[PDB]
């Protein structure tokens, strides 16, 4: 529960966000999103994850998946939700050991390289990875980070390549 949502939450930041969204008037729409080029990796692993939580946390509302082009979204319009994540990525530097973890693993299946040619976790939040880049030495695994793109200012963060299996190997 504390491992699958820091998961989540790795997911969210990687490629999903938190959103309170315009209906009607002054009423707004909390939305949690995870977006996914994987119709079943939504489906047959983030889905099930998300579902176990939000049903464990009370959250009366549904799951829904749209399918924009090329990639899908599993959305979830809950106040409660959006501030358990909300919270959750305040006090991420509480975060524990299983949480730190489980936190990496999902940033690196946001935006990863799933072939592993490439370490590679972007954002354009450099304290976050600073954090990030402070677990991973604390596991061993050697890590760079460096501006990326100057426009826009997204900072990427590189795992050394005498390392590889290191990483694999402490993320799972």
């Amino acid at each position: 529960v504390s491992g699958i949502s820091a998961y989540l939450l790795g997911l969210i930041i990687g490629d999903g966000g938190l959103y309170k969204l315009k209906y009607k008037g002054n009423r707004s729409e909390y939305r949690v999103v995870i977006t996914q080029k994987s119709e079943n990796l939504i489906k047959q692993h983030i889905a099930p994850l998300m579902q176990f939580l939000i049903d464990e946390l009370n959250v009366k509302s549904k799951i829904q998946i749209v399918k924009g082009d090329t990639r899908y979204e599993l959305r979830v319009s809950s106040k409660k939700l959006y501030y358990y994540f909300a919270n959750m990525l305040e006090r991420i530097r509480l975060f524990n050991m299983r949480e730190q973890i489980a936190f990496i693993k999902g940033l690196y299946v946001a935006e990863g390289d799933k072939t592993l040619k490439r370490l590679r976790i972007w954002n354009k939040n450099k304290a976050l990875l600073e954090i990030v880049s402070r677990w991973l030495n604390n596991l061993g695994v050697r890590n760079t980070i460096h501006l990326d793109d100057h426009r826009h200012g997204v900072y990427v963060l590189n795992i050394s390549l005498r390392d590889r299996i290191k990483f694999v190997h402490t993320i799972l």
